[PDB]
């Protein structure tokens, strides 16, 4: 059982203040903040073992590549893959989206054939599909959202087709909250022989994520998310498929030999996929928010949040001409829009009382569209948030409404 | 005028022991000891300033932005670009040359055409033109050496012709401590037509440099190196180049419009370049390590190291079969083999010594091949080393030849 009030205590932003105001900060959905045991073991990583890490032969080179090989062990099991090698480091999630659509898709997807994205995908899991399609000559099909957020999976059917190459959804909507249905969907795409890459961004902080039970061949996530630093996530990738997925950048590391007369040759998965030196600092970084969220529990995690995305929900029907966006057992996030107020006016009013929220398109047009909005308001209540802050948030709407209707 | 003592007392891991001995670090060519000024900078945002930084509406996010934004300008000035908007933040050197590499090569380099590079190049400044070529039907030409470790430039009117797009160079070997005489290479360069895309991974923590004095089209460096954090490098491009090149990762940010009937259009340079949430706490850190070098001064770090060269040169004439790569008048690091041990075994002992060298190809295999051997040991003579750490390098060579040989 889980207590807010000694999470809050390692995280040292939540002390601040903003404006003169105490600051809520219910934006953890575009980037969380990160207790002291992961900014200080970063920290001290730099004070006291830094070092190159390319299998260095002096003792602070070599450490710090166990520590490093460790972090994608421990990465691995969090996220129960098979094999800590199944895994390649990346800046983020959006860097394993591009890793798979030119490293994969330029060998997988031709001429004619077909990809499957949904419409509540982020522009992260639309960009690098719409630039491989253009490459190729292939197109890019639309699964439709109902009007309460969840996909129309009645239309399947038409989408999945025997060119059907791959199937890249969202394993939990940063704007709606919609958790997809993964396991069932990964089977029917499986009946084709399409592959299934998951963008599980929003998805590895509210709960275990268990890739050989969902069967995903894909799977990404950003550390920052995380509670970790910035500039490093994990790209998951089944050993079938990694091992025939030739290079990305090109550089050192990622070679077995180079030469300029007979040409060069590469090393094995996963290290053929990280060329350079690698983010070492934000790899420790994200080894200890790794460690952190599971000393917490994420079934504790869960349930903490669970309760507090109920209480608001019940606290949010007190605002009048209140609008959300989503199905009611959304996870994380609320979306939402006040009356006729632009989304820009309500989230400058509630930074001016310390409450952050997000405010704009929450880079997903598409979305957006869907619901003939251009834009949405959007709060994040995550394992630090309190009653309080979803209370001093209700106040602030009925004010705000007050105020400007 | 520099104060190694001073300089020192900065950086945390130079108290460091290794194997029970005080630690002599010889290794900053290959990543460079930060001083407390930058970690505690990534530190101190990560505890009270963290958000998101897409010009997010509340404080903290809009802040964020504009310490990110600063960096940019600041780094932008510390190469003397005309503008901020010239500089794109990657990963590092590798990650910045693989980006020229798809995006300007993709669509200026055809089959049949040229590309020179030089024989001592590392592979971040190889392999990505190997996979050019390979993509688009082009030649990679190669500049030869000379004994001294120096280019043979009169090869270079036979390499260069009508069909050659490029010139990709190391502006300082990270072996040989070579400097390559960048302005008048590119002069030639130029008349021909071709863009000069500059390494200057080893250069920038050395003596100042002027991207508008070189003339260079592209220039990369890595933000470690430079006493800063893991996992941040910039990539400088001439305005009129880089607002012609198309996107290369997609997702969010480097838009301007997602649609998923009406396709994507990009945002302008150098936000097209960078996707996905960005490493807001390594630009913070890298920033904070411009500063610091700043302050001390490159042409005074220039003034110490070069003496301190010096120094190493005139001692290690002591050492019995020593063998030295490159030229005299070499910057930064000294590359050797010691009698016929091989480098591996030698850079165990001076681990065992507790001198961190580096050993083995060095990223630079061609380099490798030219000088026949298979490896080589590296010391690196940085801005925090001292005469002393030079002397035990020395005795600790005279005294394993005097047990294995
Ligand atoms: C280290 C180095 C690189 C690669 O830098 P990364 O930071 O590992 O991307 C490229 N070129 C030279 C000359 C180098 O020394
Ligand atoms: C934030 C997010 C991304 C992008 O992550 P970056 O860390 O910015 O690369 C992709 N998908 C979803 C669902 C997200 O929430």
């Amino acid at each position: 059982i889980f207590s807010v009030d000694k999470v809050r205590a390692d995280f040292p932003v939540l002390s601040r203040e903003v404006n003169g105001l105490p600051l809520a900060y219910l934006d953890s959905a575009a980037s969380a903040q990160k207790p002291s045991q992961v900014i200080d073991a970063e920290a001290e990583f730099y004070r006291h073992g830094y070092a190159a890490v390319h299998r260095g032969i002096h003792t602070l080179s070599a450490q710090a590549t166990e520590k490093m090989e460790n972090v994608r062990k421990r990465a691995s099991l969090f996220i129960n893959a098979r094999s800590a090698e199944e895994l390649v480091f990346v800046r983020g999630t959006t860097e394993g989206i591009n890793l798979v659509a030119n490293s994969w898709g330029n060998s997988n997807v031709r001429a004619g054939d077909n990809i499957i994205i949904s419409q509540m995908e982020h522009h992260a899991n639309i960009v690098p599909w719409q630039m491989l399609c253009a490459r190729v000559g292939a197109e890019l099909r639309v699964i439709p959202l109902n009007p309460d957020g969840t996909l129309q999976l009645e239309t399947l059917p038409t989408l999945f087709d025997e060119k059907t190459r791959l199937l890249a959804i969202t394993h939990v909507s940063n704007v709606l909250g919609t958790e997809n249905p993964l396991a069932e969907m990964i089977t029917l795409a499986h009946q084709h022989g399409a592959k299934v890459l998951v963008d599980g961004a929003q998805a590895v902080m509210h709960h275990p994520v268990d890739v050989q039970a969902l069967d995903c061949d894909f799977y990404v996530f950003s550390g920052h998310k995380l509670y970790g630093p910035t500039g490093i996530g994990i790209l998951y990738v089944k050993e079938a498929l990694l091992q025939e997925m030739p290079p990305w950048e090109g550089g050192g590391s990622m070679i077995a030999t180079v030469s300029l007369s007979e040409g060069t040759t590469w090393t094995k998965a996963p290290w053929r996929f990280e060329a350079g030196t690698p983010n070492t600092g934000g790899i420790i970084g994200l080894g200890a928010a790794l460690e952190y969220v599971s000393a917490l529990g994420l079934n504790n995690i869960a349930e903490y949040e669970q309760n507090l995305m109920h209480y608001a929900l019940s606290q949010l029907e007190s605002v009048p001409d209140l609008t959300l966006y989503g199905p009611q057992n959304r996870l994380g996030v609320i979306a939402f829009n006040l009356g006729k107020h632009h989304a820009y006016d309500v989230g400058s009013f509630l930074d001016n009382y310390g409450i952050a929220v997000r405010t704009g398109h929450h880079c997903a047009m598409p979305l957006m569209a869907y619901y003939n909005v251009p834009a949405m308001c959007r709060a994040s209540l995550a394992m630090y948030n309190t009653h309080e802050e979803v209370d001093r948030l209700v106040t602030g709407l009925q004010r705000i409404h007050r105020l400007l209707g």
